[PDB]
């Protein structure tokens, strides 16, 4: 287990996602931000080799969510999707858990 997902970073600026993935090791890692410049819209950000690659998350009518054709009702359910089809139509890019630099614990009183 029941746990955050370690993908949802919010209102990260575009440059900062970036900066962030070009320091994972693995094609296909990624996170979902709020993009700053359609307030109210996702953005998808993705390592690929040298790159980070950046996809609108589009809403159909009904508010489900895709990147190109397939759509879900929750970012979540994209997501999912798209760790086994890939984002890119120019390569194969299948989304996967960033690696992390996870938090060190401490007791404040
Ligand atoms: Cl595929």
């Amino acid at each position: 287990e029941m746990k955050p997902h370690p993908w949802f970073f919010g209102k990260i600026p575009r440059a900062k996602a970036e900066e962030m993935l070009s320091k994972q090791r693995h094609d296909g890692a990624f996170l979902i931000r709020e993009s700053e410049s359609a307030p109210g819209d996702f953005s998808l950000s993705v390592k690929f080799g040298n790159d980070v690659q950046h996809f609108k998350v589009l809403r159909d009518g009904a508010g489900k969510y895709f990147l190109w054709v397939v759509k879900f009702n929750s970012l979540n359910e994209l997501v999912d999707y798209h760790r086994s089809t890939s984002v890119s139509r120019n390569q194969q890019i299948f989304l996967r858990d960033i690696e992390q630099v996870p938090q060190q614990p401490t007791y404040v009183q």
